[PDB]
């Protein structure tokens, strides 16, 4: 027998637990209270929330599945969230470190906002490297896995331990060539032969070992026949991996004497117009699997988007069949399986192929449509 002087009924509030670091406190809060509203209490009242700017917290509701956690809009309400009583929210560090592989060898740390997608955190680091032309470009984890730029690093589930890479995506537009600035240049150059060597450039293996040759020219200065004889090249080094031919070598060696005794830097400057003067430049290619008129099995075919244009394009003779302009596709649809073009009136009937690749294909579209809408407003 006790009575509670204290008791109070038809208290109608949350009572959290905040949780900072090694501490936790409990405390209260009206549902209907704005988030920006609990950080601010939460700097009144517990002296560990102080640690930092304001700009750099938030609150954060944890899941057994990481990909799964979510930080609080400051715009909302608490019951938005649909909190009960005895729930935790960590006040937590928005901030995390982000390892981005540099041209140099080393990886640059950048610090990245946890509750901001793929597109927000590309501006900080192309900022924070001097990158101009940043909606052209994208990140791949190091292991053409292509992340979602409308969703944040962690619902895709990628770790802080992971070091990214920062490339190229979209192909809109091309800066000038120029000797005179050698870093530009060694970009220029380190983008493209990156391309031709992983085969998103695909190219004729007499090519691919004409660029080879500007890459030894590059790397070991000019030709010696005592030092560059047979068995001397890592072919996986310097050729696609469709190019790696024993044949090679002969091949490779001949075009690295043909540059004589060519600078490094014109060797770079000759290695891009080479690249930039194929007509698979700036193509992002996909293999899908057409259904011919009879034919009941599919025939294997290359799907290339380009800032202008989809195209139908032969897996071998890299010819193009068909060619579609962005501007006569009236909508698209990707499944886990199969895409598919509408193109209105321009055809009588869709282009539906089967393929892993529909969503990647998507946005691929998709995001050139931007560039070119934000483009067109610019210029208004």
């Amino acid at each position: 027998n006790n009575d509670n002087p204290l008791f109070k009924s038809a208290m109608v509030a949350l009572s959290l637990k905040i949780s900072i670091g090694n501490v936790v406190k409990t405390m209260q809060f009206e549902p209907s209270t704005m988030v920006y509203d609990a950080c601010r209490m939460i700097r009144e009242r517990i002296p560990e929330a102080l640690a930092g700017p304001p700009n750099d917290f938030g609150l954060f509701l944890s899941d057994d599945d990481p990909k799964k956690g979510i930080w609080l809009e400051a715009g909302k309400a608490l019951d938005y969230y649909m909190l009960r009583n005895g729930d935790t929210m960590e006040y937590r560090k928005k901030q995390r470190p982000l390892k981005i592989r540099m041209l140099d060898g080393t990886v640059k740390t950048i610090m990245v906002d946890d509750s901001k997608t793929v597109t927000d955190m590309l501006m900080t680091i192309c900022a924070r490297i001097g990158i101009t032309n940043h909606d052209e470009y994208s990140l791949v984890r190091e292991l053409l896995n292509w992340l979602d730029h409308g969703r944040t690093l962690r619902e895709q589930g990628v770790e802080e331990h992971e070091t990214l890479l920062l490339r190229r995506k979209f192909f809109y537009s091309d800066q000038n060539v120029d000797s005179r600035d050698p870093v530009q240049l060694n970009l220029l150059y380190v983008q493209a032969r990156d391309d031709i060597l992983n085969g998103s450039h695909p190219v004729s293996f007499d090519k691919a070992c004409e660029f080879a040759g500007f890459q030894c020219q590059i790397q070991f200065g000019p030709h010696n026949e005592q030092k560059h004889k047979a068995g001397f090249l890592d072919l996986k080094d310097f050729l696609p991996k469709a190019a790696v031919k024993q044949k090679g070598e002969r091949k490779i060696f001949q075009a690295h004497k043909n540059c004589g005794q060519m600078s490094e830097i014109e060797a770079k400057v000759r290695y891009v117009k080479l690249a930039r003067s194929l007509q698979t430049y700036g193509v992002s290619f996909f293999l899908v699997k057409e259904k011919m008129k009879g034919k009941n099995k599919l025939v294997p075919r290359l799907l290339g988007i380009t800032k202008e244009c989809v195209m139908r394009v032969d897996e071998k003779t890299k010819e193009v069949i068909q060619e579609w302009s962005l501007t006569n596709i009236k909508r698209w649809a990707a499944s886990p399986k199969s895409f598919t073009l509408d193109f209105g009136d321009y055809q009588d009937g869709y282009y539906s192929v089967q393929t892993t690749e529909g969503e990647q294909i998507a946005q691929l579209i998709a995001g050139y449509i931007d560039i070119i809408l934000k483009k067109k407003k610019s210029k208004d």
